[PDB]
Order: C-alpha cells, then sequence, then structure tokens
C-alpha cells in the first residue's frame, strides 16, 4: 500500500532522472522484485485484471524512460509468463499466485546465470593471435574477453565511445588483466578497420527485425565491418530483446544535454548552434552476423522465433 | 646474314617449344640485344624500310607465342624509339643508326635497374607485423619482400600456384631469408583471406585497361581481396605492359598438357574426359588497387597514360 507506492513512485522518479542503478542486470533484477513485490501483496479476483495493473503499472515506467526498454520488455515477458500459467489452468486464487512465485524465482536463477554462460562459450569463438574491436563500455564483452584470455593469446582494440568517454574504463579493465590493449578515438575506426579481423561488441536493446541500438557510433563500426567484410559478435543477453519496431514508435535515440561534446565555457558562439548528442544510434540486422545469448549463438534472421518464443503479438503495444 | 638468320631462328623455335629463357628480364634483355644484332648487320635506305622489317620479323615471334607479350611489346617500345628519333631528325643513314644505338644500350640501362629500383621504393608499403599474401613465383615480389624485411619484421603468406607448384621455391627462398612464410594451397585463400592485410602479387603482361593476367589463380585471390576490401600491390615492371585489349585478339590464356592435373595413370576414365588445364588467367582493372613500376606507384586509372608516353596507336596491331 503506503510502502508499494513508495518503492513504485521512487523507481519511476529513478527512471526518469537519470541511470538508476548502472548495471543493467542489476535493474533487471530490481524489475523482477518489483514485480513480485507487487503480486504479492495485491488482491484480484481474474487473472485479466492483474494483467491490466501490470500493463498500468508498465506505461508509467516506460513513459518515464522511453530509452529503457528493459523494464517494458521484462515487464511484457511476466505478463506472458502470467498468460501462459493461465492457460495451462484453464485447459486459482493461491495456486496460480504460488505458480507465478516459482516462475518469477526461476526467471531469477536464469537470469543470475546469464554472463557465466555467455563466459562458458566464450572459447568457441576467440583463437590465438587475434585482433579485436570493441565499442563503448559493458560488462558482458569485457567478461567474454577475460575468459576468452585465460587460454588464448590475442588483442584486443578498445575504441572509445566519445560523447563521454566510458570506453577507457573498460582499456583500463581490460589492461588489469592483460588482454594487450589499444586506445584510440571514434576517428580512427576506418583508419584501424583494415587490421580487424573481428567485432565484438554490446548493445542496449535488440530489436525485432534482429536490429538493435548501442552505444552511438556503432553503426559506422557496422558500415566499416561490412566494407572489410569482417563478422560482428553481439554478446547480449535475453532481456534486452524487444518487440518494439524501429519505424513505428517515436522516441529511438536518448538525448542528453550537449555539454559533454561542446561546453558552457564555448562563447558567443553559443547562441547560434544547435549542438545534438545522441548517446545511442540505428544498426540494421543486414549488418549484423551473429548473436551470443546464454542459450547459444544465433542469427539476426532468428530473432522472430526468440521473439514468439519470449513474448506475445497482443502485448507489443503494452 | 647466316649467323642472323641461325640467331632468329633458334629464338624463334625457344618461343615455340617452351619458356627460353626463365626469368623474363632475361628474355627482354635477349630482345634488345636480338634487336641491336638485327640493325648493326643490316642495309636499309628508308627508316620505314626498317619499320617494316622489324614488324615482318616480330610477326614471327608473336605468332611463336602468344602468351609471350614481352618480345612482342618490346618490339614495339623500339619501334616507338626509332620512329621518335626519325621524327627528330625529320623536322642520316649512319647518324640514324647511332641515335638507335644510344637509345637501345639506354634501354638496357633502364632496364637492368627496374627490380634495383622496385626494391628502393619498396620501404614505402611494407610496416611491421604485417600479413601479406602472394602466388605463384616471381623474382620482383620476392626481391620486394626481401627488401622490405631488412628493417621490418612481418608474415608473407605464400599460397603456391597449383597447376605446378612453384611457389614452393618462393616459400624456400623466402623462408631462407627469414620472412616467417606459410605455406597453403589454392583450397584455402578465402579461408585465410579473413586474417590478410594486404595482397602483393606479381604479373605476366599488364593489359591496355589496367587488365593484368598473371598466374592462374589469382583472379580469385582478387575477388577475395576484393571482398574483404584490402588493396591489391602489383609489383610489376615496364616492359610486361603492352597494348593488347583484352576481347580484341584470341588465345588469351596459355594452354599446357593436362599431365600435370590429372596423370596418364589415372585408367580408361581418361577417354570420357575433357581436362583443360590453364596456366593463367583474366584479371580485370577494378579489382586492382595499385601498380608499382621503377618509376613510381601508378593507379589502374592511369595504365593508358603510360600506354601513349610508351607506344604509339598504329602499332597496337604489329
Ligand atoms: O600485434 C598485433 C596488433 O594488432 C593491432 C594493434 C593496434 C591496431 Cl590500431 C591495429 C592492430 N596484430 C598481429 C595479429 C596477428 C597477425 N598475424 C600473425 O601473427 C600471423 O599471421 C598469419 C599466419 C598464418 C596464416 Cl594462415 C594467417 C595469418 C600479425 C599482427
Amino acid at each position: 500500500g503506503s510502502e508499494l507506492s513508495e518503492r513504485i513512485e521512487s523507481f519511476v522518479e529513478t527512471l526518469k532522472r537519470g541511470g538508476g542503478p548502472r548495471s543493467s542486470e542489476e535493474m533487471a533484477r530490481e524489475t523482477l522484485g518489483l514485480l513480485r513485490q507487487i503480486i504479492t501483496d495485491h488482491r484480484w479476483s481474474n487473472a485479466g485484471e492483474l494483467m491490466e495493473l501490470i500493463r498500468r503499472e508498465g506505461r508509467r515506467m516506460t513513459a518515464a524512460q522511453p530509452s529503457e526498454t528493459t523494464v517494458g520488455n521484462m515487464v511484457r515477458r511476466v505478463l506472458k509468463i502470467i498468460r501462459e500459467e493461465y492457460g495451462r489452468l484453464h485447459g486459482h486464487y493461491a495456486q496460480l499466485q504460488s505458480n507465478i512465485i516459482e516462475a518469477i524465482n526461476e526467471l531469477l536463477v536464469e537470469l543470475e546465470g546469464t554472463m557465466e554462460n555467455i563466459a562458458a562459450q566464450a572459447l568457441e569463438h576467440i583463437h590465438s593471435n587475434e585482433v579485436i574491436m570493441t565499442i563503448g563500455f559493458s560488462r558482458t564483452v569485457e567478461a567474454f574477453l577475460k575468459e576468452a584470455a585465460r587460454k588464448r593469446k590475442f588483442h584486443v582494440i578498445v575504441a572509445e565511445c566519445a560523447p563521454f568517454c566510458q570506453g577507457h574504463e573498460m582499456a583500463v579493465n581490460l589492461s588489469k588483466a592483460g588482454i594487450e590493449t589499444t586506445v584510440m578515438t571514434d576517428a580512427a575506426i576506418f583508419a584501424v578497420m583494415s587490421r580487424v579481423n573481428k567485432v565484438i561488441i554490446g548493445t542496449k536493446t535488440i530489436l525485432a527485425n534482429g536490429a538493435l541500438r548501442a552505444v552511438t557510433g556503432t553503426h559506422t563500426l557496422a558500415l566499416a565491418a561490412k566494407h572489410h567484410s569482417t563478422p560482428l559478435i553481439v554478446c547480449a543477453p535475453m532481456f534486452k530483446l524487444s518487440p518494439q519496431f524501429p519505424n513505428e514508435e517515436d522516441s529511438f535515440h536518448k538525448f542528453v544535454a550537449p555539454e559533454e561534446v561542446l561546453p558552457f565555457t564555448e562563447g558567443d558562439i553559443l547562441e547560434k548552434v544547435s549542438v545534438h548528442c545522441p548517446v545511442f544510434d540505428y544498426v540494421p540486422p543486414e549488418l549484423i552476423t551473429l548473436f551470443i545469448s546464454n542459450i547459444g549463438g544465433n542469427a539476426p534472421s532468428y530473432i522472430y522465433r526468440l521473439m514468439s518464443e519470449l513474448y506475445h503479438p497482443d502485448d507489443h503495444v503494452l
């Protein structure tokens, strides 16, 4: 009641203001915690009433941060789980609730071992004396690299995503493990791409076409990799996979303050300039070769089957 | 007279039977020796009579081995040299002959230092820790590599041209110099092409389009390099440049016995099979990035200017 609405309002304002928490897996765990806390302390007669309640509570989290699709498609996965439980019990008050409890607990068991399974199958994609190029900062790709370097000796080009230099942290965290890393800017991507053998990047949101949004400037890396014919490896979990079509809804990119691009101390020329800072970008699925999830490697021509197995077509509007 | 026609007949039968001599530079030096010997021991009143005599003597060498264009376009270069001498003396018996003597001597002075100038400018195209892939056997490319390895440390993939494995000699002659070479077949070209940074090949004949014939299977290497966007380096002298257009005349490829592909001890299935062995292939000029001659690096969109500076348009039929 009071604590429920208090924590819901706190989560909504946390998604409205900034990125809280920092890890997307931690935000997914807090999303499952919010959904189990909202189903354990409420009352319903029909399962469709709970479906409408979860939809009404998810619309606010979607309108809080539209660029954060993880809470929205996790709400949609929990909606499909509750729909499948109502379907298997339809062909109902405490038994359905206990089934929802054990299913969301099984979802946390599956979600805690996602990066572990990605690091487990990391060995079948990296050979010795290999030139790797990445962009931005992501825990999945650096875990991939620090597991692949346990038995193999290779090189990683840590290209920074530079609206704000977050890839320096990835370069330092790899060089502490000894991956023989090299730091450059966004302007040397195609200049170094003639020596890059594979492209291993992360993403923020996998779309329904197999398209993906990620840290900005990676569409340029995908174009240079398609020019030089190198395969792209997308190490991405199964909760960044969303049924939002690219040109269907607006607010695709996330815009931040232009201070990180052009500072406030520039002068009188700030009045007559328009400085936009997209921290994301669009990558079409034909520029992608392989997706790496915790269940195995999948093609961009196979994301629709995971969409059918994880999502329901009457929930794509939410 | 007798010794002249004897040596002409010997050179004609040597070009009819096989490849004699083995080096193309040695054959060019013997071509200039044959042309100076045929002009020093004969009589003419007009320069056009000598032009028709050199044309009549060059038609036999062209019909001897049509795949050996070096003697034909060297005869054509000497024809343009004698035409320019007649032009500068037109705006004449011993002075024109002495001018032809000093011009062909200057042509030998320019021809002896071709591979030396290619090895001199070899340094501005090779960097350290580089993956090079070659095909066949050629003295220019191996001289390029053994000069480039005097100050740089890199790797060469010596892919064999395999109607008959001649690239093994190139691999041994490089591994005696320590280039850290690797030997494979023609079937692993696109399999290894995802780690190849540059393609450095030789050629047999540069055509008028900028197209080239070389040791066979290099069109496949050019297609794989165009797929993986690596630049092609053609280390080729300025006497393999000929005005013969690709689709203009017949007998482009040189066919040899099918014994090197399928042996005589195969059995009864040799009666009902057609085994063809082209030891050359066609490479279009859009699959080529850069030509390396002794005067400097030139584009495939610049071969026509060397054609205008070295050849005359009334001599392309010969
Ligand atoms: O050391 C590096 C550093 O790479 C970079 C560092 C920085 C930048 Cl900006 C770009 C690239 N790269 C090595 C990676 C192995 C390669 N190849 C080999 O060592 C051997 O190559 C072979 C050998 C055999 C075959 Cl069949 C194919 C390739 C040499 C260059």
